[PDB]
DNA sequence: GGGTATTCGCCGCGTACCTCTCCTAGCCCGCAAGTATCCTATTCCTTGCAGCGGT
């Protein structure tokens, strides 16, 4: 339970599985700056949910977290201007399986 | 002893993801269910002993 690519070395220690993370295809998309990417909706509201919550109590309205996570489940039609708010300037990480040179990520 | 050759055994062999299936063997003892058997009655006949009129 230590050696091999199975022990805890190589498996659960030096790389973890992480949480608020997404995998998808790709597709070209050739009208964007160099800058900046692609995002699916629903990939973007998956990913970001805590961040809208928050901006959801803050803006007064969901006075809970049970409440807040209704509206983002049946997603009435605010969340998605909430989003879009949440967005502005948090960049991601894009990466693929074999990353050999530090520019793979 | 000692420098050398030959053999034996251990160590190692890419990343990330998706789909599917299967995961101990054998004995044993209680136990439910189903059954063949054994005791239980009825009808006929021929005895053995106790009451009982009769004198």
């Amino acid at each position: 339970m230590i050696k091999g690519k199975q022990g805890r070395f190589r498996q659960n220690l030096l790389g973890k599985r992480v949480d608020y993370s997404g995998r998808s295809v790709i597709t070209v998309g050739p009208y964007l700056r160099l800058h900046q990417c692609g995002l699916p909706k629903k990939m973007a509201l998956e990913l970001f949910k805590p961040f809208i919550y928050g901006k959801l109590e803050l803006r007064g309205l969901a006075t809970t977290i049970k409440a807040a996570k209704k509206m983002v489940e049946r997603e009435e039609a605010v969340v998605w201007d909430i989003l879009d708010e949440v967005i502005r300037e948090h960049p991601v990480l894009l990466n693929r399986a074999p990353t050999l040179h530090r520019l793979g990520i």
